[PDB]
C-alpha cells in the first residue's frame, strides 16, 4: 500500500527480499509499503497540521493575524522570561549521568533530521536574513523584545531559516507543508553508516577486504582509530580557532560534530565496528569485504536498540513505561514505523538536561589539567580539543563520572544554550536554542499545547486557576499566561516541558505519552527489531543481552574504570569496578561450518 504522497526526490530501488541485511535508505524493511521509514521522505503526521494560512505560514509570521483571538509572544521573550536562570548552583540531577543525557541525543540524531531548505551557497539570499532581518521566502527570523540585552549587542535579531520541504525543494506543491526527515526511522545506527548509498560507500575502506570502515590517517589516539575528517573546504571547526585548522569530522551524521562530546560518542561507536569486523575475520576467514561490513553493522545495530530499549527509556519514560511499551509480542507489518513531526519537538526535552560545564579527567578520575573544566559553549563544533589535546578518554571519564542538569521549573535551560549558541553557517557565539525550538514549533506547524493533551487523553485547562494545577505551579501558571493569553496557544515544547516529572521518570504525562508511543512505533514496526525471530539466532540473541555501554567503553579506549550501571549517577571509586569483571560480547555463534 505504498505510493502517491508524491513521486519526491527520493533515489529508486530495486528490494531483495531475500537479503538479511538492512538497506542503507531504509528502503525495503515494509514488503508491502516499500518506502515506509525510508530516509528523505515525509514526517508523519499525528494530528492537522496548523498553519496561519493553514498550508505552509506559520503562526506568528503575520503580525496582524492572531491565533485564538490573541497574539502569539516572541519566542525569544518567552525565552527571557520563562526558561533562562541565573543560579547554577543546586541544579544538577543527583542520580543521572552526563551520559543520560549524551544517550539521548545519539537516539534523537540516529531517529529524526529535518535539514534547513538550502538553495544557497553562492546567493545573496544568505546574508539579505543575517544582515537586515527582512522576512521574507525561507528566512523567518527571530525578532529581539523590548529591553533585550543582546539588542544593544548582536542585532535586532537572530536569523533563521525555514524547514525543507517534501515535494519539491524551492517554492511549492498545491496542499499543506510537510517537512522532511533525511535519515531512517529505525533504530538502525543510520548515525553510524549513513543513510544515502553515497555517503555510505566514501565512509568504507574499500582497498583491503577487511569490510573496516574507514579511520583518520594524519592522526592517532593511541594507536586507536579517529573519525575521518571532512573534505568540504568551508568548515566551522578550522574557524572557531583558525590557529589549529583541524576540520569537524566525516560520519554516517552531519550534525556528528555539534558539540566535544557527541563526536567522542560517534568515535566510540566507529571503532566497535572496525574491532568487531577484525574479529568476525578471525572466526570465519573465507568471509569477504561486503560479508564483514553487513554484518557488523548488523551486530551495533542490536547494539544501539539493546541499550537504548533496556537500560535508556525505563529512566526517562519512569513509571509510564509498561503503559506505552507493553512487552514485545513480534513484528507487525501494520503499524507506521515513521517518525512523527511532533516527536522531533518532544524528544527535546533534553536540551534541560544539558549542563553548563563539562570536565576532563586523568587516569584516577582527577582534574586533567589546569583548565579541566571548560563551558558548555566553548566546545560547540570543538575537534582540536580532542584531537590536539587529550585524546577521548578524558572525556569519557567525565561522562561517567559527572551529572547531568534536571529540570527544574524556576530554572530551565542553560545560559550556554540560551545566549551562546554556536551556528555552523555564521559565525558569532550568540543564539538562543530556546528561542529556535520554539521558533520551529511554529515553523513545523505544530497544534497548541491543548491539542496534545487532548491526543494523550489528558485535562485541557482554559483557565490560570486551571493551568495552576496541571502545572502545579502559581508562579509559572502566571508568567505562562501573562505572555500566551490562553492555554490553548502554548507552544507544545515550553507547554510539554513544564508539567512536573512522573514517578522515577524525568518526564511528565504529556511527554511520556509522546515519546512512549513513537518508540513503541519503530519497534513494532521494525522488520530487523533484534528480538524479532529469524533476525539472529536464538543463540546469538543470548549473546547480544550481555552487551552494556561499559564494556563498550572497555574494548575500545585505555580506561580499565568503569561503573556497571552508566546511566545512573556513581561516584568513584566505590562505583567503579575494573574491565576484566565485566561481561563480553561473545561472537562465538557467528561461526559458519561449511560441511
Ligand atoms: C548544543 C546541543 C546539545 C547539547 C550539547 C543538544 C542536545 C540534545 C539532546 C540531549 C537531545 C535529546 C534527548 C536533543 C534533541 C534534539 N536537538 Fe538538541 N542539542 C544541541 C543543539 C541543537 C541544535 C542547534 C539543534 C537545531 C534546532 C533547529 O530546529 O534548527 C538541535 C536540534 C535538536 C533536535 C531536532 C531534530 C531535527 O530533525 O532537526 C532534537 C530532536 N540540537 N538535542
Ligand atoms: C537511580 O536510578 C537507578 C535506576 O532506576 C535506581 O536503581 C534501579 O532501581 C530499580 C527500582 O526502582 C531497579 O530496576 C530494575 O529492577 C528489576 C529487578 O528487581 C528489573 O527486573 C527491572 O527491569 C527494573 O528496571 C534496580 O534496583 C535499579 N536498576 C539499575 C539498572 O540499577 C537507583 O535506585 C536510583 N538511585 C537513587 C538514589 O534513587
Ligand atoms: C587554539 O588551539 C591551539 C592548539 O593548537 C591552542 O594553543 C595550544 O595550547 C596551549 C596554548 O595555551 C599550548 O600548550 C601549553 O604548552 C606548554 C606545555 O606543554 C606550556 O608551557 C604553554 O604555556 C601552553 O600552556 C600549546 O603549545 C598551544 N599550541 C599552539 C600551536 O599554539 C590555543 O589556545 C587555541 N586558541 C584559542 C583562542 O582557543
Ligand atoms: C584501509 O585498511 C587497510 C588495511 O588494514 C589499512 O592499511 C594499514 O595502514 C596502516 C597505516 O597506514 C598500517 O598499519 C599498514 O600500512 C596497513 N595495515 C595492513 C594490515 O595492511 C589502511 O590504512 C586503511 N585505509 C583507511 C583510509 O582507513
Ligand atoms: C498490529 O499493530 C496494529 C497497529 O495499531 C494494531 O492495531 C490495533 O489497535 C489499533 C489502535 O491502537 C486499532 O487501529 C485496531 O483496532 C487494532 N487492530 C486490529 C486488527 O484489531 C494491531 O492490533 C496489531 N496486530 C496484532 C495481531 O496485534
Ligand atoms: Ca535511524
Amino acid at each position: 500500500s505504498w505510493e502517491v504522497g508524491c513521486g519526491a526526490p527520493v533515489p529508486l530501488v530495486k528490494c531483495d527480499e531475500n537479503s538479511p541485511y538492512r538497506t542503507i535508505t531504509g528502503d525495503c524493511n515494509n514488503r508491502r509499503s516499500p518506502a515506509l521509514g525510508a530516509a528523505n521522505r515525509a514526517l508523519a503526521r499525528w494530528l492537522p497540521a496548523e498553519y496561519e494560512d493553514g498550508l505552509a505560514l506559520p503562526f506568528g509570521w503575520t503580525q496582524r493575524k492572531t491565533r485564538n483571538g490573541f497574539r502569539v509572544p516572541l519566542a525569544r521573550e518567552v525565552s527571557n522570561k520563562i526558561v533562562g536562570y541565573l543560579d547554577e548552583e543546586g541544579v544538577l540531577d543527583q542520580n543521572r549521568s552526563l551520559l543520560f543525557m549524551q544517550w539521548g541525543q545519539i537516539v534523537d540524531h540516529d531517529l529524526d533530521f529535518a535539514p534547513e531548505t538550502e538553495l544557497g551557497s553562492n546567493e545573496h539570499s544568505k546574508t539579505q536574513c543575517e544582515e537586515y532581518c527582512i522576512q521574507g521566502d525561507n528566512c523567518f527570523p527571530i525578532m529581539f523584545p523590548k529591553n533585550d540585552p543582546k539588542l544593544k549587542t548582536q542585532g535586532k535579531c537572530m536569523p533563521f531559516f525555514r524547514a525543507g520541504f517534501v515535494c519539491p525543494t524551492p517554492p511549492y506543491q498545491s496542499l499543506a507543508r510537510e517537512q522532511i526527515n533525511a535519515v531512517t526511522s529505525f533504530l538502525d545506527a543510520s548515525l553510524v553508516y549513513g543513510s544515502e548509498p553515497s555517503l555510505a560507500s566514501r565512509l568504507r575502506n574499500l582497498s583491503s577486504p577487511l569490510g573496516l570502515m574507514a579511520v583518520n590517517q594524519e592522526a592517532w589516539d593511541h594507536g586507536l582509530a579517529y573519525l575521518p575528517f571532512n573534505n568540504k573546504k568551508p568548515s566551522p571547526c578550522e574557524f572557531i580557532n583558525t590557529t589549529a585548522r583541524v576540520p569537524c569530522f566525516l560520519a554516517g551524521d552531519f550534525r556528528a560534530s555539534e558539540q566535544i562530546l557527541l563526536a567522542t560518542a560517534h568515535t566510540l561507536l566507529l571503532r566497535e565496528h572496525n574491532r568487531l569486523a577484525r574479529e568476525l575475520k578471525k572466526l570465519n576467514p573465507h568471509w569477504n569485504g561486503e560479508k564483514l561490513y553487513q554484518e557488523a553493522r548488523k551486530i551495533l545495530g542490536a547494539f544501539i536498540q539493546i541499550i537504548t530499549f533496556r537500560d535508556y527509556l525505563p529512566i526517562v519514560l519512569g513509571s509510564e513505561m509498561q503503559k506505552w511499551i507493553p512487552p514485545y509480542q513480534g513484528y507487525n507489518n501494520s503499524v507506521d514505523p515513521r517518525i512523527s513531526n511532533v516527536f522531533t519537538f518532544a524528544f527535546r526535552f533534553g536540551h534541560m538536561e544539558v549542563p553548563s560545564t563539562v570536565s576532563r579527567l586523568d587516569e584516577n578520575y582527577q582534574p586533567w589539567g589546569p583548565e579541566a573544566e571548560l563551558p558548555l559553549h566553548t566546545l560547540f563544533f570543538n575537534t582540536w580539543r580532542i584531537i590536539k589535546d587529550g585524546g577521548i578518554d578524558p572525556l569519557v571519564r567525565g561522562l561517567l563520572a559527572k551529572k547531568s542538569k534536571l529540570m527544574n521549573q524556576d530554572k530551565m535551560v542553560t545560559s550556554e544554550l540560551r545566549n551562546k549558541l554556536f551556528q555552523p553557517t555564521h559565525k558569532i557565539h550568540g543564539f538562543d536554542l530556546a528561542a529556535i525550538n520554539l521558533q520551529r514549533c511554529r515553523d513545523h506547524g505544530m497544534p497548541g499545547y491543548n491539542s496534545w493533551r487532548g491526543f494523550c487523553g489528558l485535562s485541557q485547562p482554559k483557565t490560570l486557576k486551571g493551568l495552576q494545577t496541571v502545572l502545579k505551579n502559581k508562579i509559572l501558571a502566571k508568567k505562562l499566561m501573562d505572555l500566551y493569553k490562553t492555554p490553548d496557544n502554548i507552544d507544545i515544547w515550553i507547554g510539554g516541558n513544564a508539567e512536573p516529572m512522573v514517578e522515577r521518570g524525568r518526564v511528565g504525562p504529556l511527554l511520556a505519552c509522546l515519546l512512549g508511543r513513537q518508540f513503541q512505533q519503530i519497534r513494532d514496526g521494525d522488520r530487523f527489531w533484534w528480538e524479532n525471530p529469524g533476525v539472529f539466532t536464538e543463540k546469538q540473541r543470548d549473546s547480544l543481552q550481555k552487551v552494556s555501554f561499559s564494556r563498550l567503553i572497555c574494548d575500545n579506549t585505555h580506561i580499565t574504570k568503569v561503573p556497571l550501571h552508566a546511566f545512573q549517577a556513581n561516584n568513584y571509586p566505590h562505583d567503579f569496578v575494573d574491565c576484566s569483571t565485566v561481561d563480553k560480547l561473545d561472537l562465538s555463534p557467528w561461526a559458519s561450518r561449511e560441511n
